[PDB]
């Protein structure tokens, strides 16, 4: 019962004859653009990506949805935003069964809850489960034996083994910043901003001490995503290695009255879909971003993500992309 | 060839039972909400709206796209923004269908272009060119022998004899602030902020010429409803009488180099979809404004007309218009 959208998808080049590609793509979770350093907020919430060369921040990006299972199948799809409709997102061919079928190996890691009918018609070994200490291994690091994201990271090498010399993409579905429970996010070296919130009764947490709880949440993502690029560094000799980060949407923190996230978008805040961007990509890769103050969506993450595996479809032909 | 989106449009009360309904729907061109006095601007471009009771000016309202060929087929659609498409709007069946098939005389008069597809299924009597000196009788007044907007009001009283006892819908399309001539859309008793920017050249214009010119042809708006009111009062007796307005779009006046609209909207600045929107309504009719800051599109015009005509379509059963 698949709609399709890119039979015609054709892959110019093959990594049989150029140096294959390795993709991480972080699905972030609650992040608020105006709490990013580089889009101005007054507090340094990402040390880390600061440092590395060849990170872009992208400042005018705005989420599909207010939601998970709104935006993470927008995310994915070739539709885009206007015509998107959740109720049969499932059943419409999205990007990553085109790569899949250009013979792009297809791994979906995931630490928050699913990837919302996006793996569902590919095998499903290639999806895993990483809330769980089964598969996690770095959840006893905090009061609350919560898994962490940066645990998504172990064993990777043994999917890069097993698909040898293929493109490869790789899906991050990260905890990130859900709330309510913020200061549970994060392991206690990133207990930078104090005092916090610890109630999940938010409207009786003090204004300042629900930010701070928030920020140190962003602080943990700066590392985890930082660690990824590491990663991929790892492999920068054999791999042309990028890394894409959006979050699925923002979350209110208290404006007028309004707590988390989930707003139609008829009526959200705009701190519901405001989100973060990032783009990394190594020196080798011929990969050039677009200018940081571009306006995008999510809808350019499809267009992105062929464009990465040197793939054109005529759906997506002209739309804008993260990169060039 | 017309695709039905309304055909279980109910009237629920008719105008042999309860006093007939009067309404004219301005659709304004050009105008930007934030050079709205209400909407806290530095100028008073209202002042004879702002002595009007009865009027509710509407803070937060965004245009469908950024032209009239994209808008205004919009303004009447069923489908919402989303899902609207200019390339297929003459075909489906719109709001101006369905009230005239459930008895509302319909009028559309047109001082700006043409309804752009909108009028096209009704008698092409009801459709008039108030552009041309040939039907509007005001068009000396100025230098330019330009039309102007009040003159649509000259023989209205011949169409509600002409329709004695029914529900009528009159279509005011008016030229407004239309650019880049915003000196030529304005007689002179309207030139109150001065020096004003008379060349077509925008960007040799001093910046704050321009803004006088088109804060000048602002007033001439605020002019021509505060007439449109007071033409309506005069049937308030043996009518239900109100007034909506709202602009097609926005317009650029050289922030960042940009002037003009058009722009997609995947790129637009605000500026070109942030519009005013005022409801008038006398106080005998039972209708009651939403609040000035609901969050608000066009998509809110749809049900707000059929709201007025006391009609229910199931296809925006529920959504939010200017109006409960
Ligand atoms: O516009 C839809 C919005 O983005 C989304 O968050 C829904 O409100 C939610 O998915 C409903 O549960
Ligand atoms: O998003 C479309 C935009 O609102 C519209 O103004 C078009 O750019 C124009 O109609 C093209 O001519
Ligand atoms: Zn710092
Ligand atoms: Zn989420
Ligand atoms: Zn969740
Ligand atoms: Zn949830
Ligand atoms: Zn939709
Ligand atoms: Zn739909
Ligand atoms: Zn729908
Ligand atoms: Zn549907
Ligand atoms: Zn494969
Ligand atoms: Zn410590
Ligand atoms: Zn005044
Ligand atoms: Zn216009
Ligand atoms: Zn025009
Ligand atoms: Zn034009
Ligand atoms: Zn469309
Ligand atoms: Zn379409
Ligand atoms: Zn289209
Ligand atoms: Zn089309
Ligand atoms: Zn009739
Ligand atoms: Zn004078």
């Amino acid at each position: 019962d698949t709609i399709y959208h890119a039979k015609d998808a054709v892959q110019a080049t093959k990594p049989d004859m150029r140096k294959p590609r390795l993709v991480v793509f972080v699905v972030g979770e609650t992040a608020r653009a105006d709490h990013v350093s580089f889009n101005g907020y007054e507090r340094d919430t990402f040390p880390q990506l600061a440092k590395i060369d060849g990170v872009t921040n992208f400042s005018n990006v705005t989420s599909c949805g207010t939601s998970t299972a709104y935006s993470v199948p927008c995310m994915f799809s070739y539709l885009g935003a206007d015509e998107y409709d959740v109720d049969t997102a499932k059943y419409q061919e999205n990007v990553l069964d085109t790569l899949d079928r250009l013979g792009v190996s297809i791994l979906w890691r995931d630490n928050n809850s699913d990837s919302k009918g996006v793996m569902d018609k590919l095998p499903k070994a290639q999806f895993a489960d990483y809330k769980s200490a089964t598969n996690n291994a770095i959840c006893n690091t905090n009061p609350y034996n919560e898994c962490r994201d940066v645990g998504m990271l172990v064993g990777l090498d043994d999917f890069v083994a097993a698909n040898n010399g293929k493109d490869m993409l790789i899906m991050l579905h990260q905890m990130g910043n859900h709330g309510p429970a913020y200061f549970k996010r994060y392991d206690e070296k990133f207990a930078k901003f104090t005092p916090v919130c610890e109630g999940n009764e938010l409207a009786k947490c003090e204004h300042q001490s629900l930010i701070n709880a928030y920020d140190n949440a962003l602080l943990a993502t700066d590392d985890f995503i930082a660690q990824s690029i590491q990663w991929l560094q790892t492999h920068s000799n054999a791999y042309d290695v990028s890394m894409l980060y959006v979050s699925d949407h923002g979350e209110s923190l208290g404006e007028n009255g309004v707590y988390l996230h989930g707003m139609p978008n008829a009526f959200a805040p705009k701190e519901q879909r405001s989100v973060p961007a990032f783009f990394w990509t190594d020196k080798q890769t011929g990969i050039t971003p677009m200018a940081t103050d571009t306006v995008l969506t999510h809808d350019a993450i499809t267009p992105t993500l062929l464009k990465l595996f040197d793939v054109t479809a005529d759906k997506v032909k002209d739309r804008t992309a993260f990169i060039r």
